């Protein structure tokens, strides 16, 4: 009986599903932490307590406690990404999916979840393992992680609040998985990390934390950097926004303690209707509660432990997406719309810009719009709209990642860069907001090799290869072939910096992603925010 294994937990009673005309072993549920209820509320991550008797892993948990998306009801473009199950602080469980018959020592691949630090799950349509696992045979590990105040707030100095427990959960995560991976058939020294977005900056925050770099091989990162303007805050600003959220909620301010007793006793709801309230300036993609520049997760700088190297050295593989802006510009920024083509007005891009770069003075806007704008053209609706688009995503996710790219390359022991720019052929959002933020995701899953999920001949194809290049990766720390025909994946140098596009068509070599606009984000504009200010 291949869906009984004991761990060093207890023993886990999985089930066999249908996978593609065929079938392989799921867990799902496996707790790897005792219940954050409670006193726990906020506290570090405390592992889960041996349990007695055989639990059930047959069917998925329940989800983190979190804001849900209700701006486009009855609209799964929006709302695939929801929680699909009962929200409850009692989340932290993680699913294992496992090939039939089970393998020994085969690659293990652990997925992080991204939604911007407030918002996941390990259970949505789009991460279901079981593609995966079957088509390259991995053990596929989906974790879960504290999101919002429940996993993030941050009153540094105390020690029932410290921040980054969110980050410390997906470690026990990763930790659990060590110890206990290969009694599925898993190899715990072949473990590849990947997440997308927050799930992005996650894999990268392990692969500079000390205090994880020790439990997993190889990473994958798609749309986010460790090093993202949204991805983390100071101290200071962490613990103003944790007093603020009191504030928020009518709590005793006067000490740490009190405030802590306070959003104890308040119910997840009541937490998360004003958990946009306590962000600084009136904004697109800015999360209240995310990583905290602690001193400890966090040994020093982001930008310090990157120059000099203080961070895991291994083979990386990472990428971004033609259009990382879109989504967020149509959930917060005038002019946009669902409904047709947004062409944006002159008047509104002004809006929009200082919505998407909210620490900028005057001039530093200034500097952006010049910077982004046609004077030879500057009515062309069209031309506003897509501007928008790249100041969001090159400022949000491009250029960071392109930063992170070369500081790594300089260190690291191999690096592949790609280009997603696929635009998938069901997709339901608008055209004009083109390949959409974590939208190259279904193609990682192989959700595309699903007939009824309805997709191109060419779409199956693509996911296909993608799926091999990132098993491939985790398994050799190269995503090409040992010896094929099949064109190569450069690798990426810092000389020559190449990096390929993937799409349906034959691939292709291109060098410097987007380089010049990022000269502008990665030093003049902090330059010139910093020297004027
Ligand atoms: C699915 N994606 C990418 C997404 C979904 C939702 C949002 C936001 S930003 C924001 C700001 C605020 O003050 C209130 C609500 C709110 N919501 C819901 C941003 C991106
Ligand atoms: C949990 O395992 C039991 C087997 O004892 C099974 O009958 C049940 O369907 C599983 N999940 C549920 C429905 O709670
Ligand atoms: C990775 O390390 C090996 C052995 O230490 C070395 O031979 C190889 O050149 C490195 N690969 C890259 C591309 O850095
Ligand atoms: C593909 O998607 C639809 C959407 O629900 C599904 O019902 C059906 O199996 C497919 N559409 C058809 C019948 O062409
Ligand atoms: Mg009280
Ligand atoms: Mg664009």
């Amino acid at each position: 009986s291949e869906l009984l294994v004991n761990t060093k937990s207890g023993k886990v009673m999985g089930t066999r599903v249908p996978v593609l005309s065929s079938h392989i072993s799921a867990f799902l549920g496996i707790p790897f932490a005792e219940p954050p209820v409670g006193n726990m509320r906020f506290r570090r991550p405390e592992p889960k307590k041996p349990w007695s008797g055989v639990w059930n892993a047959s069917t998925y948990p329940n989800n983190c406690q979190q804001y849900v998306d209700e701006q486009f009801p009855g609209f799964s473009g929006s709302e695939m990404w929801n929680p699909n199950r009962e929200m409850s602080e009692d989340c932290l469980y993680l699913n294992i999916w496992v090939p039939s018959p089970r393998p020994k020592s085969t690659t293990v691949m652990v997925w992080i979840y991204g939604g911007g630090f407030y918002s996941g799950s390990s259970t949505l349509d789009v991460y279901n393992g079981k593609y995966l696992a079957y088509t390259e045979e991995v053990v596929l590990v989906s974790l879960s992680y504290r999101v919002g105040a429940f996993g993030f707030l941050a009153l540094h100095g105390s020690q029932e609040a410290p921040g980054n427990v969110g980050l410390l959960d997906q470690r026990m995560a990763l930790q659990w998985v060590h110890d206990n991976i290969q009694f599925f058939g898993g190899d715990p020294k072949t473990v590849t990390i990947f997440g997308e977005s927050a799930g992005g900056a996650s894999v990268g925050m392990h692969i500079l934390s000390p205090g994880s770099r020790d439990l997993f091989r190889r990473a994958i990162l798609q749309s986010g950097s460790p090093n993202c303007p949204w991805a983390s805050v100071s101290v200071a600003e962490g613990r103003r926004r944790a007093v603020e959220l009191g504030r928020n909620l009518n709590c005793n301010l006067n000490s740490d303690e009190e405030l802590i007793h306070c959003l104890r006793e308040k119910k997840p709801q009541e937490l998360i209707d004003v958990e946009w309230n306590v962000l600084p300036f009136d904004s697109i993609f800015r999360f209240s509660f995310v990583p905290v520049i602690d001193g400890e997760f966090f040994p020093t700088s982001l930008e310090s432990m990157l120059n000099s190297g203080n961070f895991k050295k291994t083979q990386i593989l990472l990428g971004v997406n033609k259009d990382e802006g879109s989504f967020f510009l149509l959930y917060g920024a005038p002019g946009f719309s669902k409904d047709s083509e947004s062409k944006i007005s002159r008047e509104d891009f002004m809006s929009g810009v200082k919505l998407s770069v909210p620490h900028a003075n005057d001039l530093g806007l200034d500097a952006v719009t010049l910077q982004y704008t046609d004077w030879m053209d500057d009515n062309n609706g069209i031309k506003n709209r897509d501007g928008l688009d790249d100041i969001v995503g090159d400022h949000n996710v491009i250029c960071p990642l392109m930063h992170f790219v070369n500081k790594y390359t300089k260190f690291g022991n191999g690096t592949y860069l790609y280009f997603f720019n696929h635009r998938a052929s069901n997709l339901v959002w608008p055209e004009w907001m083109g390949v959409i933020h974590g939208y190259e995701i279904e193609f990682v899953f192989g959700l595309p090799l699903v007939k009824e999920l309805n997709y191109t001949a060419e779409e199956e194809a693509l996911s296909r290869r993608i799926m091999h290049y990132w098993a491939t990766f985790a398994k050799t720390g190269n995503p090409n072939e040992p010896h094929s025909q099949e064109s190569k994946w450069p690798l990426f140098t810092t000389k020559e910096q190449k990096f390929i596009d993937l799409n349906t068509e034959p691939m292709k070599v291109h060098q410097r992603l987007r380089v010049q606009m990022c000269v502008f984000w990665n030093q003049f504009l902090p330059k010139l925010l910093n020297a004027t200010a």
